[PDB]
């Protein structure tokens, strides 16, 4: 199943939920996130996953990323309408509201954070507009299959022409 | 291994290069696409690919679109270098560059087509920089895999702080 994460970004304070995870990297400030369970849409993964490791609550906005290893795992922008943090003891060392350009310039998160991170500066900066993706389902034509398409958000006098 | 597929489109006139496959969905127009090569680059792939079934030489430009079913293939943007086709008469039946705007408003291709050929009208009309997305590798930090990441190109001043 795909994982998903959330990233949680306050706009009008400038910062950024993150976690530390009790028992791996205890020192890497991380989103939340984790595998979505069967039928569940990729917005609805990351409010959840937030809400159980973090106590915040949050609305899907966006997908921000796609990782891709040997499979896939989709980091998305949420708008948060809760701000009183009370983590999951079991699974979080530390849970906190960071500022979003701390996050960016420290060297105590991943790689694949920070770059995020300094997505999330850019659209703070210069609008959402310019970093925000969709994900849609779309059918196939050779089988009954159906697949998740991610792009750039389209405006509606396009999509349908 | 990953699929790849190439969207050739010529920016002065407004032409998308598109294929009819000679045994499966003969009679819907797709983007000439395949199989990466072990240790193959995402773009390099496209190029090959286009170039194999086509005849057309093309540089990358940008990732477009990422198709996830139940693994993963990646739509790109590309830009030809050469025009004049020469299919691969084994693998397509038609091979043409077609008005791009055709392409956006035919019934004779598939959803995902069509969704990508209107997303390639919107960066004709307003801008490549609407709807182009880049692909890096990043290290992982808990173990020694890699990840390629897919997002919106971020200018370089942000990319390194």
């Amino acid at each position: 199943q795909v994982g998903v994460a959330g990233a949680v970004f306050d706009e009008s304070t400038r910062k950024i939920l993150v976690v530390q995870d009790r028992n791996k990297l205890k020192n890497m400030w991380k989103f939340p996130g984790g595998l979505s369970e069967p039928e569940e849409d990729i917005g609805d993964t990351a409010v959840r996953e937030v809400f159980e490791e973090t106590g915040i609550k949050s609305e899907f906005r966006s997908v921000l990323s796609i990782r891709q290893q040997h499979d896939m795992y989709i980091i998305c922008r949420l708008k948060p309408y809760s701000f009183t943090i009370n983590f999951c003891q079991e699974e979080c060392l530390r849970c906190e509201w960071m500022d979003l350009n701390d996050l960016a310039k420290t060297e105590n998160t991943t790689p694949i954070t920070s770059r995020v991170a300094r997505l999330l500066l850019y659209g703070y900066r210069e609008g959402f507009d310019k970093i925000d993706l969709t994900v849609e389902e779309l059918p196939a034509v050779y089988t009954g299959l159906f697949y998740k398409l991610y792009h750039k958000e389209l405006p509606e006098n396009y999509k349908t022409m």
